[PDB]
């Protein structure tokens, strides 16, 4: 194999408003011949280009002969461009050097088309609605009303809508991913186990996972449950490592999590029921004649979870467990503890806060067992409303909080959020005795789409544990993949400039996505279907943000270089001082949230090496060779520092900074940015 | 496994674990396993074999 000729581009990169940047063209021979190339760019007038080579045309070389050959450009748009360049030899042109051939074969003339990126101004985001219409045989219809706008930025706030029904998911990449016995703390073998207990349930109910590897999990839960049988306690409770701390009780999320697969794994190595009666009689005892009992809860506990340690929904976990013994007052035992819940759930009501965490998980799968839960079909709409959500994820940022007290969205608590909200909500839709066609049904194919998206097995997610909670989401769709759905649904969408465009859903557009955008300023959303049956359509509007805003209590202390390059051999090489810590860090969760960015033409190689170095008590040497993670570590403030450089990849540059700021340390305060940009420019 | 045991030396001390859980703790765990392996043979109707 061989070709005398190839093209050398320049790769721009997810690039800054300043669409100027350096792009070059830059063709070599390999034959011995010399050949004249004549060169030229299908251009079009999305986008304002500048001829630098006006006058004279990149012209003529030979056998490794060099030219660089690059055009100036300034855009107006945003998006995913591909510039059409083309490179052609001819004939009767022997005036270069002394001759030129310029006779290839059917490869005659040399074109790229290169898919360049291109970020818009300032910081990226959006703000979704939720909206579920569903008559029986009938007509309902509703109005979303669309706008948040202030401190707006030019042009970049655009929206759409869609629903979706998904059957066909794609395949099995991600489902492998492995880790073992903490080298380093013995603390994370909670975290640990809590995810390898319901690879049981995922074995044959997908078909399509890789079943080698959780028959290997359960290869290593034969020595998980020994361990449990060593982080046990004698009264019956469980901790990190087990007894001598007598009269008190233990988290209830592991072992609500674990008892009931406890009793799916005593078959293959003999658990008795003593192991699971004694965890029963020791959720019974703490129970008074009267009262909601009192649990001060030990908050921001790396090792277990990071949470609330609201009492009442400990005491609403250890009912989810009791759910599944089969004994008949316990039922009343949770009826019991429902009334506290129903103190939580009147919170709920009000719509301000109850952590939007624990009673998602635990009212659907409390009355689920049961068989009358349409009341819980009812608050999982509401559930569902409760997200800032992508088409199947959360990313960043809740609309424009007045309203101080806000749950849980956007707190330190950062394995980017949708995963172990989607994973509960899931366990929470599809738990149902009856047909759940209706809208729960609907929105759980909406969360599996990205999970087969997700066609990368690495393990180097936003968050580290969050990938084995993901496959619960898939996996446990294996058995609802079999249904009955699609109906006569005729959907219209209407705004207020004289536009209509009609829909419609059946059994065959069930897994169909309909993808409709609008670019008007108004935002107004008025809705109206048929049919029979209920399903959810959603909502999404994409919007930038952060022209330049103001200073806030938050300190990213962030030094780029001495004070300026002012020499001809700067601009390429400055290593970046960083020093940050909010006080605030009080009792939410595990430290969770970093982002680091390079700017728009600059690549990283000693950062690597020293991100590598770093660690702070305690580590876990994550990486996303993008950004760095040296976080997770006890409450403590007095923050700490670095320094690391780059490379100059981006010859020539228009002026607008890159920056890279995520910021989650308590909800009643604004979320406390802090900012500085690079001066070299 | 699926046999029973005698009983008049766990029933003779049964009752002196529950008067000996002071000195070093034995768990109403160990007390209540027993009792369920106590309650688990019994049939519905029949004075079992
Ligand atoms: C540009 O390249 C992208 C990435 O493959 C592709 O999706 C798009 O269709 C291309 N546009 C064309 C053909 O100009
Ligand atoms: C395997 O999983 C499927 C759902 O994917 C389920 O219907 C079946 O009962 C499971 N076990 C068997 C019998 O294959
Ligand atoms: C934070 O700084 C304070 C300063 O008084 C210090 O007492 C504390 O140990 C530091 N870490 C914690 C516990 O937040």
């Amino acid at each position: 194999a061989f070709q005398p000729f190839f093209v050398e581009l320049t790769m721009p990169y997810s690039v800054i408003r300043g669409e100027a940047f350096t792009l070059k063209a830059t063709v070599l021979n390999y034959l011995p011949k010399c050949i004249r190339v004549s060169v030229q760019l299908e251009a079009s007038p999305a986008f304002l280009a500048v001829p630098v080579e006006k006058e004279q045309a990149p012209h003529c070389i030979c056998a490794n002969g060099r030219q660089t050959v690059s055009w100036a450009v300034t855009p107006k748009s945003l998006g995913n461009v591909n510039f059409t360049v083309s490179a052609e030899a001819l004939e009767s042109q022997e005036l270069c050097g002394t001759e030129v051939p310029s006779v290839p074969e059917h490869g005659r003339k040399d074109t790229v088309i290169k898919p360049l990126l291109v970020e818009p101004e300032g910081l990226e985001k959006e703000t979704t609605f939720n909206s579920l219409l569903c008559p029986s045989g009938g007509e309902v219809s509703e109005e979303l009303s669309l706008k948040l706008p202030p401190n707006v930025v030019e042009e970049s706030a655009r929206a759409s809508v869609s629903v979706l029904g998904d059957i066909l998911g794609s395949a099995m990449q991600n489902t492998q991913n492995l880790l073992q016995m903490p080298y380093g703390c013995g603390e994370q073998n909670m975290v640990l186990f809590a995810p390898n207990i319901y690879v049981l349930d995922y074995l044959n109910e997908t078909q399509q996972l890789t079943p080698e590897i959780k028959s290997k999990a359960i290869g290593y839960l034969n020595t998980g449950y020994q361990r449990q049988l060593n982080y046990k306690h004698y009264d019956g409770s469980y901790s990190t490592f087990g007894e001598r701390y007598g009269r008190n009780q233990g988290n209830t999320w592991l072992t609500a999590f674990v008892l009931k697969t406890f009793a799916q794994a005593r078959a293959y190595i003999f658990i008795d029921e003593a192991h699971i009666t004694q965890a029963l009689i020791w959720l019974s005892q703490r129970q008074k004649d009267n009262g909601c009992f009192r649990s001060s809860g030990s908050l921001l506990n790396n090792a277990i979870k990071g949470g609330v340690e609201d009492e009442v929904t400990l005491s609403a976990y250890i009912t989810i467990a009791l759910l599944e013994i089969p004994l008949t007052v316990t039922h009343p035992v949770v009826r019991n503890a429902l009334f506290c819940l129903e103190s939580a759930w009147k919170t709920a009501q009000e719509g301000d806060h109850g952590s939007h965490v624990y009673t998602k998980a635990l009212l659907a799968y409390a009355f689920a067992l049961a068989g009358n839960q349409d009341k819980r079909k009812e608050v999982l709409k509401s559930l569902n409303e409760e997200a800032v959500k992508k088409d199947n994820s959360v990313h960043w940022e809740r609309p424009q909080k007045p309203k101080a007290p806000v749950g849980h969205f956007y707190e330190p608590q950062a394995p980017s959020a949708e995963v172990e909200m989607t994973s509960y909500v899931l366990l929470a839709y599809l738990t149902a005795q009856p047909a759940p066609t209706s809208e729960d049904l609907t929105s759980a194919t909406n969360i599996v789409k990205w999970i087969t998206k997700q066609q990368n097995a690495q393990g180097g997610f936003s968050s580290t544990q969050d990938t084995v909670v993901a496959l619960h989401a898939l996996s446990k769709y294996g058995a609802a993949t079999f249904t009955r759905t699609g109906k006569a649904a005729q959907v219209t969408i209407q705004s207020s400039g004289t536009f209509s465009s009609k829909f419609q859903v059946d059994n065959n557009n069930r897994l169909l996505l309909q993808q409709v955008s609008l670019p008007e300023l108004p935002g107004e959303y008025s809705m109206k279907v048929t049919g029979e049956g209920c399903v959810y359509l959603q909502t999404s509007l994409k919007y930038n943000i952060l022209p330049e805003k103001e200073e806030f209590p938050f300190a990213l202390g962030v030094q780029t270089l001495p004070q300026t390059c002012d020499e001809p051999k700067a601009h390429t090489s400055f290593q970046i001082s960083l020093s940050v810590s909010y006080t605030g860090s009080r009792s939410a969760s595990n430290m969770a949230i970093v982002d680091v960015k390079m700017v728009s033409g600059f690549i990283p190689l000693k950062p690597t090496v020293k991100m590598l170095e770093r660690s702070n008590h305690v580590s876990r040497t994550e990486v996303s060779s993008n950004h760095v993670l040296i976080y997770l570590d006890k409450v403590s403030n007095q923050t700490l520092s670095l320094f690391f450089t780059v490379l100059q990849d981006v010859p020539v540059r228009d002026l607008k900074p890159a920056i890279v700021k995520v910021y989650d340390y308590y909800e009643t305060d604004e979320f406390a940015i802090a900012e500085y940009n690079a001066p070299c420019s």
